[PDB]
């Protein structure tokens, strides 16, 4: 695939500094869908504002976890079937946390925004298409966690 190469090349730029980039992803996400903010319940407390989340070590650790799952998907882009069972359980966990299926599309748009802003001119419509497809496939596996 030429898509798989576009993904690997674009990810190299981002994975240089995963917290900085994942911070962008989450800041964008809460800008679009502020109702996701209460789902992060560290020590039984909710964040009042999006900027509160950025001072939480647990929240920042979650950004790292996110970037690592995406790294795994990129590493396995040629065959994502090997992550399917893991992603299904990840889906189930997030359903339990309170993430709705519809919110995954917002996460996807936030990921695309982060890529667009990091790559600028290098974020070509083919790169965008490749990432939408990869992310779509991740979500599809995760959505198998919603059957019950
Ligand atoms: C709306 C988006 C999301 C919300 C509200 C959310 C919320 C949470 C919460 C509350 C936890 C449990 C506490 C913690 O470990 O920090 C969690 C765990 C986790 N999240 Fe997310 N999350 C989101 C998106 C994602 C995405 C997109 C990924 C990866 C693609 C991801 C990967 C993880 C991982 C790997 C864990 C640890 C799961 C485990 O093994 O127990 N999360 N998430």
């Amino acid at each position: 695939r030429p898509e798989s190469e576009l993904i690997r090349q674009s990810w190299r730029v981002v994975s240089r500094s995963p917290l900085e980039h994942g911070t962008v992803l989450f800041a964008r996400l809460f800008a679009l869908e502020p109702s996701l903010l209460p789902l992060f319940q560290y020590n039984g407390r909710q964040f009042s504002s999006p900027e509160d989340s950025l001072s939480s070590p647990e929240f920042l650790d979650h950004i790292r976890k996110v970037m690592l799952v995406i790294d795994a998907a990129v590493t396995n882009v040629e065959d994502l079937s090997s992550l399917e069972e893991y992603l299904t359980s990840l889906g189930r966990k997030h359903r339990a946390v309170g993430v709705r299926l519809s919110s995954w599309s917002t996460v996807g748009e936030s990921l695309l925004y982060m890529l667009e802003k990091s790559l600028g001119p290098d974020f070509t419509p083919a790169t965008r298409t490749a990432w939408s497809r990869l992310y779509g496939a991740v979500v599809q596996a995760m959505s198998r966690g919603w059957d019950g």
